[PDB]
């Protein structure tokens, strides 16, 4: 039980090993030959720590009169992509080496997405039940104005994000504080931070996200023969059942998705109990229970569950709350064959090695809930675009459809019959669902399923090319570095 | 009788009271109930006024060597979006007041299509037929320079347009003034103002903008049930007839449109007289007799018209020139179903009760003649992408189409037959002509009907809303002011 | 009785119809001749109107939550030498027109006393009384934002100042939150207004400069032969005696530079009642009157004073309050032969004629008080010099005196007897005060006595040359239209 810090150095340490062999002769072989693993060994150790971190203390004036100053941290670990990306924590817990080492994580994780963004992680050293809504926006536009004055924020430079403890009020509150101030002059201002209300220019799609993202990269997996194999199980989603933990935001959705294509949630869990029915809750009934009362317990339709919910007899499990649920205790125990990590750092080192025995399939967090960070890009790019969307598009393609379906109407009638006997227009159903509501998210989410799906399969390779087999962790870490290195290694790096 | 400009304040003030109780409870219900109504009173009071105006007196030479001093006035209503959006006006009528009202008009029409741009709109006291073509460029670059330095022009700032007394030569001389000093840095210079020529990055289909804006929301309400069976009419434009009131561009295009879609002109005038032919005038042969000759007097194919045309026994009238056309005297004998204000406010808010209460149709300007704004937010992206719409696209599609209709026919043909029995590949010859002209124009239009059917649709739903029936013009203020409203509210407003 | 704004416009337009004859033939004579006239006729008429007005209307929060919305205006007569340069009044009698009078009039005022700004003025359309001291930091911040946002505030753009209504803690917010904002980048930034307290980088010696500024101005005056001669009084001020009407910061240091010279003040009134004693009011025992009580009203060495102040027998009258008290009823009373406007414009064009008539020599507002904009343009040289005057320079010139002074000593001890004998060092007593006092101000009074003689014989100069009499009023706006004329001029105007 170490902490989600020292993990990340650890599985960077594992895969920058496991690339620097390889990097000398599988992707290399040049001119200089003895000592180009200084160069391969050098740009890794560029990659490893954090660029640049920013310590602040300022100041609000609470409502009472009195003062009060404020500390708070962002890092940036990489500038190999520009702006950094990455959330901004309320809590007090918040310390430089939390910050550090998500930021970290962050460049990874876009990395592994194909998401161009260096990572970066802020905190603010504060309890937000402590403070009302004018001091708690008091806080953020003062927090703003110091990054951007450091060079900590800006559409070209470093676009923070929620974490929980943060919300879209936040990301509204700075977006407005740079673009009444530093980024008054700069027409991609409101581009500065993601997760913003629609109205302030946030993008549909956004708040499933992170759980269809967990459903697709789930699919992904559980498609593919070999690995479906490698576990006993058929391919697809109708024989499979799944248990969820955790009912926030990423529980939800996934649950919702995984249910849309034939899986059977037998148990949800949260902070409380958690419940059980083995013929399948459903996500809308569920949802609105959790919406109603305070919690889960007692769904009118499933009893609580006994002990814990991470050894249920299912096919996927899906730790979708809490860092480090699955360690070494309950890891010989786990009956699901495939764990999805809905959340962060649900899995100690000490788990990783029992499943990696035992063949079970951990999808780790890295990859499978990066759902969220691939759509910040998307509306970063809306805020550049200045536009939704499919806004000019929609209806072109519409009527290049209809013009679709005509042609190969009065083509087969020219061929056979009369002149309206056969019909091959009619949309079906779901298509004619489809083209009437088309909106954003249809875009977002299509861009979703296809980075989800280009990088599940860059995986894969990953895992073939360095001979990992279930380890999927390792290989997604591999891979990202991989990508990291790329950058540095055909840049040159200084004026050198 | 009052002006355009009492008017417009008006229309506001009815729809900002129409939604402050809404705003109290039917979209809001909150913690702080008492005085709420505090913070939404206040919102809307920052919103009525605009927020800034400049006034310029600045010098040209004039071409015989003497100089001269000029008025000028730009106002900027509201930045909640920003660029501000708006003409710029060349004629001595031009006050503070004028523009100060229009450039609130613009707010409001922007929302309504969801275009977001603020309001602005700016006036040159000077008409035109006084001055040479060359002073007429001094003039227009002078005048750019000094918005500029006032932070009154820019693609991030303020972006105006023509408007009457100006067209596309002056906005290619401010685009041109901007590029080569103060935007000279800026990528985006060209984005600075829209109208532009072509061969300066203005945008394919500008010209027939407003006109085709008006056959789609006309389009929109006539294919609508509830709306034609509460006039007594039936859905569809082949049953119906119209006149058309004024012969520039937007009389002419609004003529051609729903000509091409099955209606019945049957009367057009303009600052003489007018013409009427029951058996349905044709749009190509009337251009082609007003381009040849000065004025429409005297078209071989229609005798002159007596009295007033705005009476004529028809299903829809479309003002498309010079306000307050329809006020209290003629209203009681208007034989119009439909009043589609192709113009701005060619109706007196007494033309507004008489026809509520006769149960005609008034299609509000706001609204209805969007479609030159909606296009030239066009302009503006097509500035900022710095590539014509489609062209890295037409191409992929084409060849997606063919493989489409392609996988239609090896299917068919492995169902029954051989090999090149069943052709239904061939498009169309209308799917064919689309495919050979495809060009920018078609997805600029393709925008324009998308915009003009989702925002006539957000109006009915809001006319429901406060129960209006078809007062529609009260409709579209609301609408307006709800989405206005709801950028300020969800973002704080200063810093506190 | 006109307003203090046609006055303005008048005295402009005859100094200019003055100036346009002699600037044909007597300071130009030219290859072009037949017209340039044209020339000097157009460059007139644009020097005459304002440039740029810019009207806002934005929001504040009140202290009790509730929202205003504040109306506001600057406007910027000349940009000829920039930055521009203007007070900002809290007032709610502001008017567009009251601003774009008295920014004319602050274009004329700096070019007399030779200070490189384009005149400006603002206003603000608040009572002061009716808000908190948090509202007026509130209402100023945010006005500034939209001044810098629009160009109406910069180092080198347009550098504001107080008046009456604000005062240094004003300008002081302003500073700083142009500062903290716009312009966080500017090494110049404090340099945006003037007025500011020492501590936010204010000048020594600016409470006192107006008034001093008046004194110099009069003494100019005074001790010049000729002037003297034609109004029956002897030079120097030893013979005069003195009235004071107003005892604001004007009155109060004009009374006490002209007491430390040898004047005789005999009557000092304000808005309630005046007092009198014809054998001297000490201005130190008046002061510390007017400052331990209310107002001046029974001062224990002074009676009050029957009727009107205006009129007392007495050389030299200070107008120092309130505009329009020499007016046509009292003027043909006026005891008084030299009239020092220490206020504006306290003298009606009706006033002036029978002055003119009298031989009543009146030393005209645009000259004689400015010495407040003389030294706001210290303060603004000040903070781009980031240093106070003479820091550098004091200990070096004391150093520089003691070796002149032993220079003179050795040398005539060597010349006659021995050595010690002969002490031609020791600086006389008040030499020694001035060394050892040696301050910033010291150089800021420098400053402003050079440019009032400077200005006084330009002025006198200009008064010979156009053949005016004792019409010093005319002679100062012929000689501030003159240079502003040169300027435009020697540049050519636009591109042409």
């Amino acid at each position: 039980d170490p902490n989600f810090f020292k993990m990340v150095e650890g599985f960077f340490d594992r895969g920058a090993s496991i690339v620097e062999d390889k990097l000398v002769e599988d992707l290399r072989t040049r001119e200089s030959e003895e000592q180009k693993r200084n160069r391969v060994r050098g740009i890794l150790r560029i990659i490893k720590p954090c660029n640049h971190v920013l310590s602040l203390s300022f100041p609000i004036r609470r409502d009472d009169g009195s003062w009060e100053v404020i500390e708070g941290y962002r890092a940036q670990h990489s500038q190999h992509r520009t702006p950094c990306k990455g959330g901004i924590r309320y809590s007090t817990d918040v310390s430089v080496d939390e910050v550090k080492a998500l930021a970290s994580l962050m460049t990874y994780k876009c990395a592994v997405v194909d998401v161009p963004f260096g990572g970066a992680k802020a905190g603010v050293k504060i309890n937000p039940k402590n403070y009302t809504d004018n001091e708690l926006e008091k806080i953020t536009r003062r927090f703003t104005m110091e990054l951007a004055k450091k060079g900590f924020i800006g559409p070209g430079i470093d676009v923070p994000a929620p974490d929980m403890s943060t919300g879209e009020r936040e990301m509204s509150w700075i977006a407005d504080t740079y673009a009444s101030t530093i980024g008054h002059y700069d027409i991609n201002a409101h581009a500065c931070v993601t997760g913003k209300p629609i109205s302030q220019g946030g993008i549909h799609g956004r708040i499933s996200a992170t759980g269809r993202g967990v459903f697709h990269g789930i699919e992904n997996f559980i498609n593919e023969a070999s690995y479906m194999s490698i576990l006993g199980m058929t391919p697809g989603f109708g024989d499979k059942t799944f248990v969820v933990q955790g009912f926030g935001n990423v529980g939800l959705h996934s649950m919702r998705y995984l249910h849309r294509f034939g899986a059977k949630c037998i148990a949800v869990g949260e902070s409380d109990g958690s419940i059980w029915n083995p013929d399948g809750i459903d996500p809308k009934e569920l949802e609105d229970f959790k919406l109603q009362h305070g919690s889960i317990l007692g769904f009118p339709k499933a009893k609580p569950y006994e002990g814990s919910i991470l050894e249920a007899d299912c096919d996927i499990l899906i730790p979708a709350a809490s860092e480090k649920q699955l360690t070494k205790s309950n890891a010989p125990r786990v009956k699901a064959k495939i764990i999805a990590e809905g959340a962060n750092g649900p899995t100690t080192p000490e788990a990783d090695k029992i499943f990696l025995e035992r063949n079970i399939m951990v999808i780790p967090d890295l990859y499978l809930n990066a759902g969220g960070v691939t759509v910040s890009y998307f509306e970063w790019l809306k805020n550049l675009n200045h536009v939704s969307y499919g806004r000019l598009t929609f209806k072109y393609e519409r009527d290049s459809n209809y013009h679709l379906l005509m042609s190969v109407q009065e083509s087969l009638e020219r061929k056979f019959g009369k002149h309206g006997g056969t019909i091959p227009i009619v949309p079906t159903a779901e298509f004619q669902d489809r083209i009437s509501g088309a909106s954003e998210k249809d875009i977002v989410y299509s861009g979703l399923a296809y980075t989800m799906e280009r990088s599940a399969r860059q995986i894969m390779r990953t895992a073939m090319k360095y001979n990992l087999g279930l380890d999927l962790r390792t290989a997604a870490y591999v891979n990202a570095i991989e990508k990291v290195f790329k950058v540095y290694n055909e840049a040159g790096v200084t004026f050198t």
